[PDB]
C-alpha cells in the first residue's frame, strides 16, 4: 500500500494517466491535484481551463 499504490489498484491506466496530464498541465500544482487522486477543487479548477 504505497502512496499512489492504492490509488491506482483502484482506477484503470487509462483513467489514472488521463487525470495525471491534467493534473500535470495545471501549474505549480501538480503535487495539489495529485494530492486526492485529483479529486479535489484544484483538479476541477485545472480541469475546467484546460479546454
Amino acid at each position: 500500500s504505497e502512496p499512489d499504490e492504492i490509488c491506482r489498484a483502484r482506477m484503470t491506466h487509462k483513467e489514472f494517466n488521463y487525470k495525471s496530464n491534467v493534473c500535470n498541465g495545471c501549474g505549480d500544482q501538480v503535487a495539489a491535484c495529485e494530492a486526492e487522486c485529483f479529486r479535489n477543487d484544484v483538479y476541477t479548477a485545472c480541469h475546467e481551463a484546460q479546454k
